[PDB]
């Protein structure tokens, strides 16, 4: 497996829409991984292949993001 991740896995608590081209559409329940933050109060999250769309990196408002927990928590 991995040897120490860097980004933090967050689960979409509320639906959202990609206002820009870089941004991606997400719904309450999806799980993404944060990579960085933008001056537009956005969080570069990596969305893995999904029914809606395949593996793609899109920006999302941390407001709709939350600290996931459960598997390999500690």
């Amino acid at each position: 497996g991995s040897s120490g991740s860097s980004g933090s896995t967050m689960t979409v608590i509320k639906d959202y829409y990609a206002l820009k081209e870089n941004e991606i559409c997400v719904s309450q329940g999806e799980v993404v991984q944060v990579l960085a933050v933008n001056q537009q109060n956005m969080c570069l999250v990596y969305q893995p292949a999904s029914d809606h769309s395949p593996a793609a990196e899109g920006w999302v408002p941390g407001s709709i993001l939350a600290p996931f927990s459960g598997p390999s928590s500690g």
